[PDB]
């Protein structure tokens, strides 16, 4: 073999994932049809991705990929447009044929900066870590055949002679060439049906400008400077501004609109889709007066997919090779950093005792698998919840209490593991999770409170029962379950802005 691991995609997490195998000594070789740079949707990072980028940094000792965590140092070390600021997230509810209220708003601020990432920039940065440490990048191939066999993986290449090795991840997202030969791949029992048309956009006013400032509001943060929401019955749009930040030269700021197939499918060409949108909803409109499309649209019809199985003897699928979602509460990202997390100590073993059997990696697909059943609950409960302001207002706090200690989770990890310095303590942790792949991670008071939250929500969809019913069912349970939550006064639905401490 002419190296130990190949990987497929050279965006953030085949990039990530060959800078911490080749620091642990691995031949990498990554493979890329695309060259850099290139446009990638994923954008919003949340406190769980900040985590999990400064462990992957810590766990491996590679400083430069925990800059990607912090907005001031992807300016200062990335470059000064490969990121916007994001302060929280935000949602702002809407209904066709009424005015927006600026009341019926959501906006729980984080303790520390996170980052909208500019992904072209990001991406290529990554690919330069992996690089460094001595990885091999080929870009602009096309791979013609990968073979598995009892003794390794073969890729053949168009125009180059075949490329051998122990083992073959597959970072390449919904492209993925070992999915689709696989078979792993399939929509069955999804519950998320949901299209996507997003781009990047100048002149995009500000939510204070556009609609209403923060004397108005009463958030404590900008929603210019989160990753804000506009919801609606039938889906949603997000502004995602990469020009937010003081120190920050981006022009530019990120859009897309998603729709639930089942309440509306969308027709006629992107442009006139969004149109469409603008119409429907005016207050959303205000976004666009001035605005101009800085490149083309894309569409995608249908976004959501999981697979049956994601490793195997000789390979692995990364998460959104595996399953995506939507991007709705940014899980993506999460679930990707984790992935490369759990993998990448387990590989290495693999390549050092040079066995490779399929149950060494089994807790990598158990994680994968578990989150994307998790996010697909997450996902359509949520958009259930769209149809009504106060319903989605009790709805956010089962997601945010469960974020939220995740997040503390994830930073006592972190905590221990730069305390210990020990590493196979960490991974030992992380494994031993009682809930992995799920908000918490492992508190069985949260899961239970999310379990019941989710049930409460689908049988309000099955048997179209009143709003006013389903969210008094889910504020009754929020009660109940308080003490185990951390304490943020979740119960409290008047207040919209819910404070950190
Ligand atoms: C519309 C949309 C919005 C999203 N929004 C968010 C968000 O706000 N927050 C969030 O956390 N997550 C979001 N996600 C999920 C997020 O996109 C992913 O978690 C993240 O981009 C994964 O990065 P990656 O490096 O695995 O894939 P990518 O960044 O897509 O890179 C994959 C690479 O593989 C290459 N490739 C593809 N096919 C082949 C092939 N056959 N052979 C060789 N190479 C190939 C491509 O050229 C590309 O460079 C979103 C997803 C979608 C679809
Ligand atoms: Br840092
Ligand atoms: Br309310
Ligand atoms: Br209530
Ligand atoms: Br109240
Ligand atoms: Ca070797
Ligand atoms: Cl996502």
């Amino acid at each position: 073999n002419q190296y130990d691991v190949i990987i497929i995609g050279s965006g953030i997490a085949g990039a990530l994932t060959g800078a911490v195998l080749a620091k642990s000594g691995l031949n990498v070789l990554i493979l890329d049809s695309a060259q850099h740079p290139r446009f990638s949707v994923g954008e919003a990072a949340t406190p769980e991705s900040g985590f999990l980028l400064r462990l992957l940094s810590k766990r491996f000792d590679i400083p430069e990929i925990a800059y990607l965590s912090h907005p001031d140092k992807i300016i200062q070390h990335v470059g000064s447009s490969a990121c916007g600021i994001k302060l929280g997230f935000s949602f702002a509810w809407h209904q066709e044929n009424a005015p927006s209220s600026p009341d019926h708003l959501v906006a729980p601020p984080y303790k520390v900066p996170e980052a909208h990432l500019f992904r072209q920039d990001i991406d290529y940065f990554a690919l330069m870590i992996a690089l460094k440490h001595g990885a091999e990048s080929r870009q602009n191939i096309k791979i013609e055949s990968i073979s598995l066999n009892d003794d390794g993986v073969e890729v053949a290449l168009s125009n180059a002679a075949p490329v051998k090795a122990a083992f073959i991840i597959d970072a390449a997202a919904q492209g993925s060439p070992l999915s689709r030969q696989l078979g792993l791949r399939t929509t069955e029992g999804l519950a998320t049906d949901t299209c996507s048309f997003f781009t990047h956009m100048l002149n995009v006013k500000s939510y204070e400008d556009a609609l209403a400032p923060l004397s108005r509001t009463r958030s404590p943060i900008e929603l210019f400077k989160s990753t804000l929401h506009h919801i609606f019955e039938e889906g949603w749009l997000w502004v995602i501004p990469f020009n937010n930040h003081p120190q920050g030269t981006n022009q530019l700021c990120s859009i897309g609109f998603q729709f639930n197939n089942a309440k509306y499918r969308p027709t006629e060409a992107p442009e006139i889709e969004f149109r469409k949108l603008l119409k429907k909803y005016p207050a959303i409109g205000e976004h666009f007066k001035d605005a101009v499309n800085a490149r083309e649209w894309i569409y995608a019809p249908r976004i959501n997919y999981r697979s049956v199985q994601n490793v195997g003897d000789r390979f692995c699928l990364l998460p959104q090779a595996t399953g995506f979602i939507d991007p709705l509460f940014s899980r993506g990202l999460i679930t990707t950093f984790e992935s490369i997390l759990r993998l990448a100590p387990k590989v290495l073993d693999a390549a050092r005792s040079n066995r490779w059997q399929r149950e060494q990696f089994i807790e990598v697909e158990r994680h994968c698998l578990n989150a994307v059943a998790t996010n697909d609950q997450l996902v359509s409960c949520s958009y259930e919840a769209f149809s009504d302001f106060h319903l989605w207002n009790v709805w956010h706090r089962v997601w945010l209490s469960g974020s939220n200690l995740g997040s503390a989770f994830l930073q006592k990890l972190l905590h221990d593991l730069e305390h210990s310095g020990d590493a196979r303590q960490f991974d030992a942790a992380l494994e031993a999770v009682r809930f992995p792949g799920c908000l918490s991670l492992d508190s069985p008071a949260y899961e239970s409170l999310f379990r019941q939250s989710c049930q409460v929500m689908q049988q309000a969809r099955e048997q179209a029962r009143p709003v006013a019913e389903t969210a008094n069912a889910l504020h009754e349970l929020i009660k109940e379950h308080e003490a185990e939550l951390l304490p943020l006064g979740y119960s409290r639905i008047s207040n919209r802005f819910i404070l950190k401490v």
